[PDB]
C-alpha cells in the first residue's frame, strides 16, 4: 500500500534533555504512537533493552529509524497520559483506584525483574495509562541489566529521583537491584494513597524519613492512610534492603489482596 510508510507528528507529548516525544498518527490507517527523538552508546543500549519488553503493563518498543544523526524510537502511545495527572495534590486518589494502579505497577515490575532488567526510575511521571486506564511502566532511559545467565550483578551507580529512591543508595557502596524499586514502588503508592511525598530522601539527617522510623504515623501522610495499606507501606519502606517485603510477599498482603473495586 502507497504511504503506509508516513506518520504525521501531532502533538508534543514530553520535551527533556533527552529530546522530545511526539503523538505519531500514520498518514494511512490513522495508528497512534509515541515517537521519542533523539539527537550514542546510550541510545543503542536503551534500544537493546526495549526490544526485550512484551507485557500488557510495560510501553511495548515497535522499532526505531535513524535519519542523519537522529534516532526516532517508535513505542506504544498511552492516550490517558501519566499517573501524576491523576494523583489529586494532597487528596491523592479513590482508595480503590490506588489499589487497581498498585497491582498493574506489581505485574509490570514482575514482568522487568524476570528478564533480568531494573527500571531505576519508578515515578508516577513514568507511569503512563491507556485508554482503559491501564498502566504502562515508560521511560527505559536509566534501566540496566541486573541478572544475566542467572546470576545476579550489584548496582553502584547512583541514579533515579530522590524522593524515591532507596536509602541503601544513598548509604552502601553496592546494592540489589530488586529492593530499589519496591521501595520505589512505595513511595508510588504513598502518593496515590495522600497526594503527597513523604520525605526530600531517605536519609538520616531528614526529619520526615526519622518520624517514620519512629513509628510516627499520627502524622501526615500517614494520618491520611488507612491501617490495611499502611500495613502493606509498613513492609515496604523498611530501610533494610534485606528485611524489605518481596514482591512474592506483598502479592501475600492483606490489603492487596481485599477486594475494592468494581
Amino acid at each position: 500500500v502507497p504511504f503506509v510508510e508516513d506518520w504525521d507528528l501531532v502533538q508534543t507529548l514530553g520535551e527533556g534533555a533527552y529530546g522530545e516525544v511526539q503523538l505519531a498518527v500514520n498518514r494511512v490507517t490513522e495508528e497512534a504512537v509515541a515517537v521519542k527523538i533523539v539527537d550514542p552508546e546510550n541510545i543503542k543500549k536503551e534500544i537493546c533493552i526495549l526490544k526485550m519488553l512484551n507485557h500488557e503493563n510495560v510501553i511495548k518498543f515497535y522499532g526505531h529509524r535513524r535519519e542523519g544523526n537522529i534516532q526516532y524510537l517508535f513505542m506504544e502511545l498511552a492516550s490517558g497520559g501519566s499517573l501524576f495527572d491523576r494523583i489529586e495534590p494532597d487528596i491523592g486518589m479513590p482508595e480503590p483506584d490506588a489499589q487497581r494502579f498498585f497491582h498493574q505497577l506489581m505485574a509490570g515490575v514482575v514482568y522487568l525483574h524476570g528478564i533480568g532488567i531494573t527500571h531505576r526510575d519508578i515515578k508516577p511521571h513514568n507511569l503512563l495509562l491507556d485508554e482503559r486506564d491501564n498502566l504502562k511502566i515508560a521511560d527505559y532511559s536509566l534501566a540496566t541489566v541486573f541478572r544475566y545467565n542467572n546470576r545476579e550483578r550489584l548496582l553502584n551507580k547512583m541514579c533515579g529521583t530522590l524522593p524515591y529512591v532507596a536509602p541503601e543508595l544513598l548509604k552502601r557502596r553496592e546494592f540489589h537491584a530488586e529492593p530499589v524499586d519496591v521501595w520505589s514502588c512505595g513511595i508510588v503508592l504513598t502518593a496515590m494513597l495522600a497526594g503527597e511525598l513523604p520525605w526530600d530522601q531517605p536519609s538520616d539527617s531528614c526529619q520526615e524519613y526519622s518520624d517514620w522510623k519512629e513509628k510516627k504515623t499520627y502524622l501526615n501522610p500517614w494520618k491520611k492512610i488507612d491501617s490495611a495499606p499502611l500495613a502493606l507501606l509498613h513492609k515496604i519502606l523498611v530501610e533494610n534492603p534485606s528485611a524489605r517485603i518481596t514482591i512474592p510477599d506483598i502479592k501475600k498482603d492483606r490489603w492487596y489482596n481485599k477486594p475494592l473495586k468494581k
